[PDB]
């Protein structure tokens, strides 16, 4: 093991280098397909985290918006590019954005918010992180997504 200073590896620490590392179109849609394949294990009530006053307004305001103008949210937030929407999302805390990534794929699956075309193909290495996603364990999963997603929208200290 740990008798010559070597790393086997870190898994989760690797996934998020490259998952970060994906143009912003291969993060949205790698992070749809995260909620697709990890949706059942994860319920709608089991969140208890995005009605907070916080997640709440910012769901409704992107809610309101056309779908052009969701999408680039989600993309200012993506790319961490300084706009109101941006700000209002990085004071929120960690297992709040997770909570507003999950109530925003609720609200695409119920029709409210701009769906993924299933006609947007993910490149190769936005495939490859994917797999590699898909094949950690449930809880090195939500690691992985809650850096990705903390590093989202504008630092408040920046
Ligand atoms: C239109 C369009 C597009 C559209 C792209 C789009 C619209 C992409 C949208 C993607 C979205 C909105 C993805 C959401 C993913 C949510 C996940 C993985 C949530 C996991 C939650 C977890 C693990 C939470 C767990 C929990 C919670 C909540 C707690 O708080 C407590 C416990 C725990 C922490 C475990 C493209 C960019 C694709 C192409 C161009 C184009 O036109």
């Amino acid at each position: 093991s740990q008798a010559f200073g070597i790393q086997t590896g870190d898994a989760v620490a690797s996934t998020i280098t490259v998952f970060q590392a994906l143009s912003i179109d291969d993060q949205l849609a790698v992070l749809w397909y995260a909620y697709t394949e990890m949706g059942r294990s994860i319920t709608p009530a089991a969140t208890g985290a995005a009605r907070l006053q916080l997640a709440e307004g910012l769901l409704n305001q992107i809610k309101q918006m056309s779908h052009a103008e969701q999408l680039q949210v989600m993309r200012d937030l993506a790319a961490k590019n300084n706009t109101q929407v941006s700000r209002s999302y990085g004071i929120l805390s960690n297992n709040t954005k997770l909570a507003f990534w999950y109530e925003l794929s609720e609200l695409m699956v119920k029709g409210f918010v701009v769906p993924v075309p299933t006609d947007y193909k993910i490149s190769r290495d936005g495939s490859q992180v994917l797999e590699a996603l898909k094949g950690l364990d449930f809880g090195q999963q939500i690691t992985v997504l809650r850096k990705v997603v903390a590093d989202m929208g504008v630092d408040p200290l920046a």
